[PDB]
DNA sequence: AGCCGAGC
DNA sequence: TGCAGCTCGGCT
DNA sequence: AGCCGAGC
DNA sequence: TGCAGCTCGGCT
């Protein structure tokens, strides 16, 4: 009574509410489904009510989360339930009013992931309940799509504790291996009652490992499958000029089959343009306009849809269009769409980092400098070993310095100006400007409850990519400061652990890293024999082209010659002419052919202009420029391939990092 | 004093103080301008200056209920921030002592609606407080441009005066329920004399005449459809876009409402446009006759009348197929298209085949007019246009709705009933199976049997068995109160009629002026004329255009014969001489190209072709093409402007028995 | 205790 | 993912 | 006491 | 136009 979007069953509540079904469903859409396939007949069993979003695991949270929850209470209330009140006999059944939930959700991996959520909330809680099999499912002849969940042994308790405890995490690592293992296996060769360890081990799981799949990147290219998509969708796209980020997003959605809420890759593209101290050191996406600040971490950006963006022109340096045509691009319902990775130039996935959060693994790296790694790679082409890396962040003006393996302190900067005076000019990567404010220099200006005041004052002197505090002390408090140390002090220093550098590799297995150097001699192997295919697939292509401009400029010399006319003459003469005088079928169409009756239409689609002087010259000219072309590149080794993109690429970044420090 | 629950507020330091009439609060239009506001006062402002965010317009407090003022959030919160109360005159320096800031500065964006926000809140504080207005109680504010603005704060600070009577009598007009006549003759003013020029204190007065009647205009100019096509710009802006998109599957509603800002200089929020989008393709009973775009999806139904139409995100649509045979892409070449900013968006207007304006009823909301016209039947109105065509009367038109299975009856002109179905089944029962046009089936339920279940109650029970697109309630009753009912009359009874009635007409004509239109007749007649003309234009575009394809195949088949002969060669010449030679040759110069301008010789036509061209198959083929290019300029000079739109008539009246037939199976 | 971000 | 209210005129 | 819809 | 909360793992 008086709960919104609750259509309540008439008879719930009452004595015949243990034959009263619940329907709880994944947003409002698949309740109005239900409400239209129930009524009117069956309002008097049936209650329909939607759940928006995932819901709360309980399992281990706070008392206060549990209490506040808006969701788990609208449930309790509307089913009855009660805290501690176990429902063991068959006459403490009678406070209830439902006697059956029935959960429908998405036949998606989301969906059984609010399945898992919702059984894990009533197993918590009342696992009596579970026993007298309370829980259905709608799957999506109305009685063929119910499906019953059924208890039945402690192997079924496991599963869901496997799947929801936080205590369970090197399980869920173990379970997922398994998993993965098995799928590669069967990938080498080929492929009415539920038990909940059923549907956790045959269900539950298929979302447990798209979760990784969506949230952990592959270490070729540094992304993730919709961050891929974007990128995709942008190549193609090719926009001169700036785009709504919203309006991006729904082209995405088209063109790269992305089968997800819009809202989720506004944000990603967001998260891909920005460029303020700690984000990312390269953005392939330009920020064009409020993307976001150091001031709040970005979270004041404005609405992707008063926000524009395009490709930066690093993007294409780094991810050459050339190596497109050697990409394996994936299929959606045979629609082709963004490849399973991109193979950048450098390691993109040290240079912008990775954050990522799955099931059994969490992935999390630190920038690192865009020239250190191209001169690192450049070491290794001419066969040296790469230098060590430290994290580098773009603009931060303070130190990172190796602590231990994989541990790393960060410090901003403090200066004492005099005896009543310090000054802070930079704060460690990641922590944001109006947050340090709040809860560092406030504090200590007034002291908390329990803390005192350590500052007079503190007046801020920032600008929108800098950070300048100037503090006020006592003489006497700057100088107990000072021996308890600064950084220390004003917590300017943090540390930065990376113990879980967790990737795909190339082959599709996830892999942990244990430094940052073989991430590096993983991409650099790679990355050359990429090179590699890269030249000879331009070789064949370049060849080809070669051959096509010879059978062209033969046909027209031949023809202002008099030596072959077409005047007036049918097509089959024409085509069995050609034959005879030894004409090429197309050679750029044949060997894309091989990459997986005779056609002369390269020849004959040329206009008269092409019988005309200049034409004929200009033809000429460009056979031979093209056999030149074949032979420069013959003369190139992959690794010099390799070296004038690098070149290339380090010339446009001086530049452009040149303007930003200008614009 | 202090403010507790205000979250978006920031107050100024010595807001609440002895300092308070040195206080300025800076109302914004929307969160954007205040974080501007916000960035552009720095630390030194905030001692001064508060800033509070205005989301959406604000309530017309003039003539509005007590209870819609009691419970609105922002006048509210302007109150409670400010510290002022209702009732109180503040004309000395004593009651000024109660105020939190000494003064409100407007900041809202420099187009029309936001002086309407400005006017809305001036209007607020000159009907409950005009003492603070004699005082300068207002004024106004006209990136990282943002920290620049402020520091040269004082050249974009504009005061409002109160200087007269005559400012009261503007706030007056511009805002009071009783001055919508005033407001009428306002505009119409407005509107002469603007047609004709085709041919730092700021007073409320000039505020309200030179500024406000901007967005007043522009209100009807968004909100009050075209007679021509029925469009309004925004609607107009949509189907341009669809048509230049040609759309072979569909598009979700959000994508094409980006598309649509993007190609046609759409400078405002995109979600009025989706629901515009929803609004064209919807097909329930009582929305559109013929929708021009498709409801692929949950568009809504009559069930709640369209409200429960899904979200933009997860509905697609395309062009109808009846779309380009209602407006034919050959008529784009008659139309003037707009220029925004360079860019070339749409029309001025479409102009279709029949007046569709009619077809799908159009209607809005203005300043000083509202339009409203019903629907009418397609084929009715290919018929009336036939019969003009034939210098024959049109018949008098009855509203009618598609698939509407009630009765819509003529009380007068411009006045109708409206009637659902309601029959006695047996003693005990009723059934009805329609309701009056725009009567939904949920608000239907709610308001009517509801009640007669309930609190008198009249009846015993109701049953529904009513579909997505159909009505159907089952009714008991006691014999003797149903024969009651039956005899104070069962539509009456259960409220199954409705009138209808339609003297608000108000169109902009052909050349843009506004007018009231007496009848359907009227309308109609005056599409007639101006549609007719344009099958004339169309006719003259056509045979020019349709001339200069003749001419153009009969260079090129001429050169293709000539070439195949010997008669002329163009192996390793020169392109100055071939040039020349084709010039001596009395070749002619790209004569579609030359038509177009009309309204050195270019030889690219010719020498663009493929050397396909002199093959024995592509001769036969470009001497059939040519030929028939002939045949299709002297048939098109034989018929009559009528023909031609007799010809579109019969085509759209084909389609849309194909189309209807396939709705009433699917 | 709360951030990180790609989903609902 | 869905939630939140107002203008303006004619009409009921 | 509220619908209709193109705006904020 | 802006408003609302949760998962999952590592680590502060
Ligand atoms: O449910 C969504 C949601 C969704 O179901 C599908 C797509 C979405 O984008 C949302 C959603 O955004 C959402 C909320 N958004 C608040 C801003 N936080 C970051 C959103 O990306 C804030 C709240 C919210 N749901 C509230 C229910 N909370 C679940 C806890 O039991 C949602
Ligand atoms: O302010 C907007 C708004 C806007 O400023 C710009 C664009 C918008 O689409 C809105 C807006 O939709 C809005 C509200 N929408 C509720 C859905 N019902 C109306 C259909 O858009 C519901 C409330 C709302 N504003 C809060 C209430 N302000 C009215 C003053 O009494 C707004
Ligand atoms: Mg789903
Ligand atoms: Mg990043
Ligand atoms: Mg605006
Ligand atoms: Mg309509
Ligand atoms: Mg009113
Ligand atoms: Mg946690």
């Amino acid at each position: 009574k008086g709960i919104p979007k609750l259509d309540d069953a008439n008879d719930a509540g009452g004595k015949h509410s243990l034959e009263c079904t619940l329907i709880l469903t994944e947003g409002d859409s698949a309740k109005s489904l239900a409400v239209s396939g129930l009524g009117v007949i069956g309002r008097d069993r049936y209650g329909v009510f939607p759940l928006r979003g995932k819901i709360l695991n309980v399992r281990e949270a706070s008392h206060k989360q549990i209490m506040e929850n808006a969701e788990i209470n609208n449930i309790i209330k509307i089913v009855g339930l009660q805290y501690k009140k176990s429902y063991d006999d068959a006459e403490s059944l009678k406070t209830l009013r439902y006697g059956k939930i029935m959960i429908m959700t998405d036949q998606d991996q989301d969906g059984s992931h609010i399945k898992g959520l919702l059984i894990n909330f009533i197993h918590h809680n009342w696992p009596s309940l579970l026993k007298h099999g309370f829980l259905e499912e709608f799957i999506t002849d109305m009685e063929r799509h119910r499906i019953l969940f059924r208890y039945a042994g402690p192997e079924d308790d496991a599963a869901i504790t496997l799947a929801f405890s936080k205590k369970k995490i090197d399980d869920r690592k173990e379970w997922l291996t398994n998993f993965m293992e098995d799928r590669r296996q069967r990938r080498l060769h080929g492929l009415k009652h539920l038990t909940y360890n059923d549907f956790i081990n045959k269900e539950l799981i298929l979302f447990s490992n798209s979760d990784n799949e969506r949230s952990i990147p592959s270490l070729v290219d540094g992304f993730k499958p919709g961050q891929r998509k974007v990128l995709f969708t942008c190549f193609k796209r090719n926009d001169k000029r700036e785009v709504k980020v919203a309006q991006l997003a729904g082209s995405v959605a088209e063109m790269s089959a992305y089968h997800h809420g819009e809202q989720a890759l506004m944000m990603t593209i967001v998260n891909l343009a920005q460029n303020f101290v700690g984000s990312n050191n390269i953005n392939l996406l330009q920020p064009i306009g409020q993307f976001g600040t150091r001031l709040h971490g970005g979270k004041d950006a404005a609405s992707p849809r008063y926000i524009f963006t395009m490709l930066s022109t690093l993007a294409r340096l780094l991810f050459p269009a050339v190596d497109d045509n050697l990409l394996k691009f994936l299929y959606d319902d045979n629609q082709r769409v963004e490849p399973e990775w991109y193979i950048p130039i450098i390691p993109m996935v040290l240079i912008n980092g990775a954050e990522g959060i799955g099931t059994g693994w969490a992935c999390k790296l630190p920038n690192y400098d865009a020239r250190e790694i191209v001169n690192n790679v450049r070491r290794m082409l001419d066969g040296l070993d790469p230098h060590p890396m430290l994290p580098n962040y773009k603009n931060f003006k303070g130190t990172i310095q190796e602590l231990g393996q994989n541990q790393y302190a960060v410090s901003g900067e403090i200066f004492v100006v005099d005896r009543n005076t310090v000054e802070i000019t930079e704060l460690p990567v990641r922590t944001w400007t109006q947050v340090y404010k709040e809860q560092v220099l406030e504090p200590m200006l007034n002291g908390t409850d329990k803390t005192p005041a350590l500052i007079s004052d503190y007046k801020e002197y920032h600008t929108d990519t800098t950070v300048k505090f100037v503090v006020k002390m006592t003489e006497e408090k700057l100088a107990q400061a000072e021996a308890a140390g600064l950084h220390k002090v004003f917590k300017l220093q943090t540390t930065l652990t990376c113990n879980s550098m967790v990737l795909f590799d190339h082959m599709g297995c996830l892999k942990k890293y244990e430094t940052v150097q073989d991430i590096l001699k993983e991409f650099f192997d790679l990355r050359l024999s990429y090179y590699g295919l890269r030249k000879e697939w331009l070789v064949g292509m370049l060849g080809a082209e070669s051959t096509k401009l010879n059978n062209q400029a033969r046909f027209i010399l031949e023809k202002i010659q008099g030596k072959i006319t077409i005047e007036n003459r049918s097509k089959k003469d024409l085509i069995q002419m050609l034959v005879q005088r030894g004409y090429e079928s197309d050679p750029v169409k044949a060997w894309k052919e091989a990459q997986e009756g005779p056609d002369f239409n390269y020849i004959l689609n040329m206009s008269l202009w092409s019988l005309t002087k200049e034409k004929v010259e200009e033809l000429i000219k460009q056979r031979d420029a093209k056999g030149r072309e074949v032979n420069d590149l013959k003369r190139k080794s992959p690794s010099d391939l390799w070296k004038e993109d690098l070149a290339a690429f380090v010339e446009e970044l001086d530049k452009v990092e040149s303007q930003e420090r200008e614009d």
